């Protein structure tokens, strides 16, 4: 193969750190309240500025190769993190390097790399079950609004906002985040199917107000087909023109004489009828055709494989719904009738689909807002007055929504860092096997103060006595390092959820104790 | 990814900000009355002339990759100002470096950036309402010709010809700037339904000077599908010699069977017919047609909503109509009958949408022109000797435009800087929460300064003295640098819109403020 | 976008005008009588030789970026100059470098070169005023000579043979210019309708003397599809005969059985008929065929639209010609009857085509030279021993054509230079608002002198001392440089163009006056 290039021992070792200590030095100024960002430049366009430990992590390779090893380890362990959790980032990072420190410092020759890992992994397990003594279920929604406004760092009105959405779809709704064009925050809720088709025709209006098409109890066909014929369309009107109720129309396109017959029944007779395109994405489409149909209750018209054809329709085979709006631009459906119990299997069944197949074609996720609409969906539209400023705000609003998630889920417990504090005494009563097993334990136990003396450092105060105050103090209270004294830590609100606290050292500790096993690299030549 | 280079603190910043004061620096000169103008090297034709700040700002990228993050950050302020207001650019950019640079300097450590940046947008949000307070509403058309000379750099006759377009077609009327071909500047004004499309054939030709279809209380066509077919054209034309009209027929296209009776039967004891191709383009020309038809009042033919079919024609039909002029290059009919609730629901519809895809899709304007002609558009055909004078005066003349626009939006507020120096008071009676929100409200208190200053330092005279000169000085009094002395501000007509002012100062600290929370920065390697 | 390098000041002005300097110094040895030509190597060819000032101008790019951007203007004002005239284009050249010179060096802190530029056109404005006071209309056919002979370098031969074109072809007639194989020049005048087709058959000759058809009072033919059949062909030969009158035919092509029709009545009852082939591309023959028959008087057989089948001829559907010639090689015919004002409505409506049209195809003018014929063109056929001194004159005679041109359409004024001289005074009774201003005026004031004395300065003489000489003697009298010697200008023969010295002023001006308003230029990094 490729011509190679190899290094041994505490040389190369000393190299591999040089790197991780680089990394880990960039992504640890952001960690905390009084924490700054990074600017990274980008190819295309105007730099990034963030505040995201793993985006700053993943932002750095390096021309040295085996300190480029250790960055590639270090932004694994970064964006193990990011995407196990969604917080936790930098912390991770930084716990990562202490114990990659911690570890290479205490190899020599007697000792056996992998019996420390076993040790410091020990150390983990009987760590992360302390953890989980400590934690205590979220229950007030000000808890919510606390998690939210501190994974934020420190805007009240972000985790405002993140509770007011999820009161109003729920602890375990869907919320999404995206791009104002607002110079400020803004929550939009919307409850049905919204989707981005509109009428084909004006004529369609009836209420002069808004220019929309306004309809209640109102029957829906849904046509994986285009319908140009009279044939296949006439049926459908006169069942809906029989048990006197609205109809809306939803396929491929709507077209030929079809319309026609549509738009001169509207406009003569007064017909309640709308006809709309289908959502309309080649393969992707079907699947939301499929969604609509199981939603409001019914089955969808065309080639899948069964065909059921448009001439013989029976009103089960059509829709039901509780109210309808649609315009120019977008169509949404309200209250449609259909199994429970089989939607909910079809919302169970795209996450998981979705869970084993992250592609970036993320029209998945457009799905699930879809079909989890009737319970509703949050829309974070974010302001600011330039892309970079929404982009930074953007990474912190969805790092505070999946920190809130964390915390439903798991747990919360205290912030700071004295949450991996409080676990040191659970080390304390630990019984190492052996030596090796006991300098894993030592690592740990000194690799847990870390985050709490680098959110002091950042603050500009003397962190490592900080922490040893904190130490000293009662388990309750803690370091409010942006008000900059101690304060009673679940009273003033500074908390983290357990789950980000959990993955985060995981992670950080399974790989750097992995590395520093480590006593040959082998590297291609430049 | 590719190989990377990161570097630390206030290094990093100075160079950041070597690279900020750059491209201000070069933005700069063109400030004011006495600015002075930019070439920039174009890469295929001769090299452009501007005063345009955010023209100069965007044709600046640097070798050093930091320096030209500042850069970059710069054209972001610049861009974005020109996007939401259409002047006050080279403000923005000065305002912009001020902030960066006093930003910068205050940062310690015990400082907490992003802190300081929430005191600087709070200081930002103080100003602009204080600025909404003096914000006068634009009343008399006297003061549109100011600032739009203003704007324009002194060129009165400028403003004076857009104080004309915007009497003749009203003041959110259609104004739109294209180049002459004559050395002077013209207003040409457009009335009626104005379309770019010519004839079919020569042999229609009436006045024989000019080479033009002239023709008065005509009659009007309107087929959204092709006329090449046998007896669907005759009784159409059977009822215009009927009744003694002119008709003109506009239609996707008219030519096999349809235009040999056209012509040669034109031809013959003077009887005026003429057709021309619909404005087309796919999907467009159906609203096109229908804005015609709802604008001469009623026309249909073609497929359908309600189906009228081209042999079935009544006397009344379909619309009506006053006169026509066509050439070989467009098409304008004039006195359209009836109307006004269409249209109006028209203006309704264009009010309501756009909000709905706001990020590209500016076609709604093209409909609310042509929907409108019947009032009127205007021309702006630019003079000049060579080309490069041509774009330098288009560039002034637009941006003149844009503030008379929004200065008739918003408002009008003092001219010179002395809007932004008002403000300061605003600032004097806040209540910082801490040390760093106070930094960031004394940087916005120093930079309001600036502009004035600025255009007092491109004048060649000592503009901090003329700065506290000014605020020694009444509300209503500024510094006519021009003129060179003290004067009433609004009297002698130095004013600008409220919104480019509130626009400028907002783009500016919220890139700047965020650039200041910087502490590494992450580049590629060259 | 690309990296990019500013430059701030005087320092940027020195090397701008670095360029210009360069530029004009190398356009200004061509100027006058005795000025001198410039050798410019051709990539691919022998080296062209010039004294035309647009020609060297663009033929200079330079290697430094910022003279780049000088030269780049300067080149731009020598190429509108000779667009918008086509003479005067070192005069506008050293114009241009004087304006720029003189501004750049009256710049200081406190001036204001914009409006230094508005004082600058005010000056040009007053300065063609005045021009145009002094214009005297051209009247004898004496002095297009001498302005053609003085614009072609003091070639009398060559004003000459313009004075006879224009003569034989009217004042605004049309001339064209191309190379001759003869070592002479020579005036050929076409009048006609001539084309380089012949007959398809020898069979038709007539003469026997030259091998030519030659025919008088004859009819013509014309059929735009194929002639091979004999039922479209024979009543046409019958009508031909009925007359007693020869037959001219042009077709697409004619063949098949027509043609044995056509040499068997040619070659055993004398018929006089002869056959030609269309002028031949594709759709070039159609608005040739049709060119012919309304020069002809009559109308085009075969497929357009109204289809005339050549059945069905009558004699007032054919052509009518004063006579013909006929050989192998090609066709002319001669005194065509038909609709005057019809013929001059096809050659306007061929002249505002090509005009408007952006075409490498220039066979519209192939069309126009045809359909002007008998009305007449002129061609004039430029000789020399070589092709580079076929260049070089053909250039001075296009100049001198354009020169003539733009005298007999404006006017004409006082040659070397004078006319400027002259204006000079105008200068001197203006009212100027500040002093930029009076500094423009005087910049002006400086810049009329400088085309004598640089006429003056290539013959080797003191130019200034002559420039002062001419001042303090009386309007009529200046210096005529080739005789060495004060002469009157008008009775002597030197005379310029009103319409060039008005545009290469007012262009060279326009752009300079905008190049001194620069602070700060910006251009691409090698
Ligand atoms: N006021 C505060 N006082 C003490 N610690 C805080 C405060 N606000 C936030 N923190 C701590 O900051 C940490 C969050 O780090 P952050 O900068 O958000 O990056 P990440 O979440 O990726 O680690 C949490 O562990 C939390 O305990
Ligand atoms: N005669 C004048 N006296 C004082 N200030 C002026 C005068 N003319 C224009 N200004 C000021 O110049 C500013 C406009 O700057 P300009 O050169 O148009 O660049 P931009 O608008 O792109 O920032 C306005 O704030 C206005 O107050
Ligand atoms: N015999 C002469 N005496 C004085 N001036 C002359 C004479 N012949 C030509 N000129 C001057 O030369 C100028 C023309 O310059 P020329 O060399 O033709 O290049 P261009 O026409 O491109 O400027 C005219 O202004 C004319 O007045
Ligand atoms: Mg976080
Ligand atoms: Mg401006
Ligand atoms: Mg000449």
């Amino acid at each position: 193969g490729s011509a190679k290039d190899v290094k041994f021992g505490a040389d190369a070792r000393a190299l591999m750190l040089q790197g991780v200590d680089l990394l880990a030095d960039a992504v640890a100024v952001t960690m905390g309240p009084k924490g700054r960002t990074v600017i990274i430049e980008q190819s295309w366009g105007s730099p990034k500025v963030t505040k995201d430990g793993v985006t700053v992590a993943k932002s750095i390779d390096l021309k040295d190769k085996y300190k480029n090893i250790g960055a590639k380890l270090v932004q694994d362990v970064a964006n193990n993190t990011n995407e196990e959790a969604g917080d936790g980032t930098t912390t991770a990072t930084v716990l990562a390097r202490s114990i990659a420190k911690e570890g290479f410092e205490k190899i020599s020759k007697g000792a056996n790399p992998v019996e420390i890992r076993r040790g410091v992994m020990l150390a983990v397990d009987a760590v992360i079950a302390e953890l989980k003594k400590q934690s205590k279920p979220v229950t007030t929604p000000e808890e919510i609004a606390q998690v939210a406004t501190i994974s934020a760092n420190g805007d009240k009105e972000i985790g405002n906002i993140i509770s007011d959405a999820m009161k109003k779809v729920g602890r375990k709704g869907v919320i999404t985040v995206k791009d104002g064009k607002t110079l400020n925050d803004e929550l939009e809720i919307i409850e049905g199917m919204k989707f981005d088709r509109g009428y084909i025709s004006p004529y369609f209006i009836n209420t002069s107000k808004g220019q929309k098409c306004e309809f209640q109890d109102a029957y829906v066909l849904l046509s994986e087909k285009k319908i140009s014929s009279i044939q296949s369309i006439v049926p459908a009107l006169e069942i809906a023109n029989a048990h006197r109720k609205p109809l809306v129309i939803i396929a491929e396109d709507v077209d030929g004489e079809a319309l026609s017959t549509l738009v001169l029944n509207r406009l003569k007779v007064g017909l309640q009828v709308v006809a709309v395109k289908a959502p309309g994405f080649g393969d992707n489409r079907k699947n939301q055709l499929k969604d609509m149909a199981i939603a409001t209750g019914g089955a969808v018209f065309g080639e899948e494989g069964l065909t059921l054809n448009l001439e013989d329709v029976q009103p089960h085979d059509l829709g039901k719904v509780g109210k309808v709006i649609v315009t120019k631009d977008d169509a949404m459906l309200l209250k449609g009738k259909g199994d429970k119990a089989q939607i909910e299997k079809r919302i169970q069944e795209i996450i998981e689909q979705l869970d084993v197949t992250t592609s970036e074609y993320e029209k998945e996720k457009l799905n699930e807002r879809l079909a989890k609409l009737s319970d509703g969906v949050a829309v974070l539209k974010v302001g600011g007055t330039s892309d970079v400023e929404v982009n930074e705000k953007k990474d912190r609003v969805t790092d505070a929504l999946n920190a809130t998630r964390a915390a439903v889920e798991e747990g919360i417990v205290l912030g700071g860092g004295c949450a991996l504090l409080r676990c040191i005494p659970a080390l304390d009563s630990l019984t190492p096997a052996n030596e090796d097993q006991k300098i894993g334990i030592e690592i740990i136990k000194r690799t847990l103060k870390i985050p709490a003396m680098t959110i002091a450092k950042n603050a500009g105060v003397e962190g490592s006595l900080i922490v040893e105050k904190i130490m000293q103090s009662s388990s309750e209270v803690g370091y409010d390092a942006m008000a900059g004294d101690f304060v009673n830590m679940v009273e003033k609100g500074i908390i983290d959820p357990t789950k980000v606290v959990r993955t985060a050292l995981l992670d950080a500790a399974g790989v750097a104790s992995l590395l520093t096993t480590a006593e040959v690299v082998v590297t291609e030549i430049p």
